[PDB]
């Protein structure tokens, strides 16, 4: 019992980047709907992953690597070979506002792929989805630094 | 040996780091850390229902209360699962936190991972206040700092 069906995350950092991202999974093994808004972003694509640790002690850098329980290489959300936390990119319009609505079946709000208590992150550059051609791309997608993060938590 | 952490922030000077350790399932949890910016005295201290900060510490909801009981002190039988009692801040305004509770847990059905830790303005009267507020919040007043309890290395 008490397996979460709804979660929320408030993204914040040392810059103007901040938003609210909601999660929702009405079925235990079903997909998770991620939707919300993030502002303060440069127009274009930005990486969007669930990192391993809900540790904000040192900002977003304490959150650790991409949540990778299956010890896979980095990739796009649609790729088979991916990190559990690899949700791809979010797109910011010309006014810095990135409406977010993605749906993912790898992450879960309950079970072994459970993301509750971990850190959602949005990055400076685009997630090259592991196609970058260097070992860094296999690790992070060359998404750059962490502009904002927050701990994923149970929502009423 | 589960481990978690919580960075407490607010609209004021209160801020701290609070570590959790549950070395065994359904066993006791050690809560230790430091909170600066407090006013000399005791401050209410509990886990709330929701790890929801979309409206500051307000949106964290009431004390984690899966059993639907009345508020109490952590040694009481009639208590909210989240009811961790008080912490004490010196004349310095620094509170050194060290607690051990066997009701909260870092796993299980009623795990506090993903919920919110809140440090309150006033002392928690442990439900002995003689008013309906005492049996809900212990009259610990407004919420000064809070963070989502998250999974730590
Ligand atoms: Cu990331
Ligand atoms: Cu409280
Ligand atoms: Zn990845
Ligand atoms: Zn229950
Ligand atoms: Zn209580």
């Amino acid at each position: 019992s008490h397996m979460a069906t709804k979660a929320v995350c408030v993204l914040k950092g040392d810059g103007p980047v901040q938003g609210i991202i909601n999660f929702e999974q009405k079925e235990s093994n079903g997909p998770v709907k991620v939707w919300g808004s993030i502002k303060g972003l440069t127009e274009g694509l930005h990486g969007f992953h669930v990192h391993e640790f809900g540790d904000n002690t040192a900002g977003c850098t304490s959150a650790g690597p991409h949540f990778n329980p299956l010890s896979r290489k980095h990739g796009g959300p649609k790729d088979e070979e991916r990190h559990v936390g690899d949700l791809g990119n979010v797109t910011a319009d010309k006014d810095g506002v990135a409406d977010v609505s993605i749906e993912d079946s790898v992450i879960s709000l309950s079970g072994d792929h459970c993301i509750i208590g971990r850190t959602l992150v949005v990055h400076e550059k685009a997630d090259d989805l592991g196609k970058g051609g260097n070992e860094e791309s296999t690790k992070t997608g060359n998404a750059g630094s962490r502009l904002a993060c927050g701990v994923i938590g149970i929502a009423q």
